[PDB]
């Protein structure tokens, strides 16, 4: 039973104003989070549990509470939750540091556009992130990507919020939005698709894409 946070619409009427006064780690501290679904995203679940996601070395950018960092990690899948907010990832690690996948994970304060480990990632995930960062991060964001990514990477990105609404974060977002950025730096898109396990406040507002890079 998780219908239990509100929609990006109604999210984007207030959130940016803790965002302005304090950034994300006032948020966190305020516990101003409503984006947080309180658990691993009901379409990763899925996808874990029907092998559905590549192994290997993964990232999650933006991840917050990290629900689904640990939802992915396994002891074939590395995943690394990057976030910029110490309160966010003390929460994270509260929640799950004790895991019996904590050896699989790693919650990290960095920023996604300047961090390069010297091990890159087979697989990025991407949600709630692209449409946190201000509209004009949105290129800087697609070669972060890119240059986050191995040469045969994966980006997975479940493109959210697609509205109509004004104002942000989180701001709307739709599929040329992903392809104006990531087309003309070298990825092309596998496909793009409905998810079927999406929570109702934000069914019909996401899709699930998935790029490669056109050059090996
Ligand atoms: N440059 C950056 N690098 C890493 N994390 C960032 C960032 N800018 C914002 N963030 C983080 O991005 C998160 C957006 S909220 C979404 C959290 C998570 N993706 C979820 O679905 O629940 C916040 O936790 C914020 O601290
Ligand atoms: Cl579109």
């Amino acid at each position: 039973g998780g219908n239990v946070i509100p929609t990006p619409e109604e999210v984007a009427t207030f959130l940016h104003k803790t965002v302005e006064e304090g950034g994300w780690e006032k948020c966190w501290e305020e516990e101003i989070t409503p984006w947080d679904q309180g658990r691993a995203t009901p379409l990763i679940v899925h996808l874990v549990d029907t092998s559905s996601l590549p192994l290997g070395r993964a990232l999650v950018p933006g991840c917050g509470g990290g629900h689904d960092v640990v939802a992915m990690a396994s002891p074939e899948r590395f995943v690394v939750g990057l976030d910029i907010s110490e309160s966010a990832l003390a929460k994270a690690n509260e929640t799950y540091g004790s895991s019996p996948k904590a050896e699989y994970f790693s919650f990290v304060k960095e920023d996604v556009f300047t961090w390069r480990p010297t091990e890159l990632f087979d697989l990025i995930f991407d949600y709630v992130f692209f449409c946190a960062i201000e509209p004009e991060m949105r290129p800087a964001w697609a070669k972060s990507m890119y240059e986050l990514l191995k040469p045969d990477g994966e980006l997975i990105t479940l493109m959210y919020p697609i509205t109509d609404h004004v104002g942000g974060p989180p701001y709307k977002v739709d599929v040329s939005t992903f392809e104006e950025v990531l087309v003309p730096i070298g990825f092309k898109a596998v496909s793009v698709e409905e998810n079927p396990h999406a929570i109702p406040t934000r069914k019909g507002k996401e899709k699930l894409g998935r790029w490669k890079k056109i050059n090996l």
